[PDB]
């Protein structure tokens, strides 16, 4: 759900400030993770691509082939208020748009297509939040 939804990107989205340098991702690119969920950000630069390797590694929620760790996913979402509400969903969501884009073979690309699908298909099923609500629970944990 995007309550859900919100504490997750609220969370994840602590470890950008450490990942810039390594990403190339510009504040001029995506200043606060949050922006992610507004309706006027593309998500389409190699740099954000890299910079969620970067963030996804610092939980481990990706594999060696970096893709989506199934279960690390699934234990993430589940550690956050309602999270079993939203953790088979979001792990099902986003390993059907991992499908789509097997073929890229440029990691950082493949991952920044995997995430425009997820948003996409979050908006779709009615679970992505608004950047206001991400930004309600910036302060947790
Ligand atoms: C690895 C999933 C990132 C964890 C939580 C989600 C935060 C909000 C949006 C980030 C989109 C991540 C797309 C997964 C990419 C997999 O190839
Ligand atoms: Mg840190
Ligand atoms: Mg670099
Ligand atoms: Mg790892
Ligand atoms: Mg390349």
């Amino acid at each position: 759900t995007a309550e859900v939804m919100s504490h997750v990107t609220a969370h994840f989205g602590k470890t950008l400030e450490e990942c810039r340098e390594e990403s190339g991702l510009s504040v001029d690119i995506l200043d606060e993770f949050k922006h992610f969920w507004s309706d006027d950000f593309d998500v389409v630069h190699r740099e954000l691509g890299c910079a969620i390797i970067c963030m996804s590694n610092k939980f481990s929620l990706m594999d060696d082939d970096v893709r989506m760790h199934h279960v690390n996913m699934d234990e993430y979402i589940k550690s956050f208020p309602n999270g079993q509400v939203l953790a088979e969903k979001m792990v099902k969501l986003i390993h059907n748009c991992e499908k789509q884009f097997d073929t890229e073979t440029d990691d950082c690309t493949r991952v920044v297509k995997v995430a425009a699908c997820f948003k996409e298909d979050s908006r779709k099923e009615g679970i992505a939040p608004e950047v206001a609500m991400v930004e309600a629970v910036i302060e947790k944990y």
